[PDB]
């Protein structure tokens, strides 16, 4: 029927808005590793201005 | 419509598959992201040892 493509697009279109929202977890917490990295090397040139 | 069950349930599979290997690498850079902030308060709070 078009509830059982209804209901499989909505998982696929959902797992499409869910790798959307995957993505942008993903690539924001990559982002935030380059973040974390560039703050820990911060914190690093940092440590070597302190030490 | 009858087939676009199968194609989108195929199509969630691999929507699901992205979204997944989207949320793996959401988890590892999650992962990485506190390995990193645990490596940059390792580093902060050696940035207050030296400070």
């Amino acid at each position: 029927l078009k509830l059982d493509k209804e209901n499989a697009l909505d998982r696929a279109e959902q797992a499409e808005a869910d790798k959307k929202a995957a993505e942008d977890r993903s690539k924001q917490l990559e982002d935030e590793l380059v973040s974390l990295q560039k703050k820990l090397k911060g914190t690093e040139d940092e440590l070597d201005k302190y030490s």
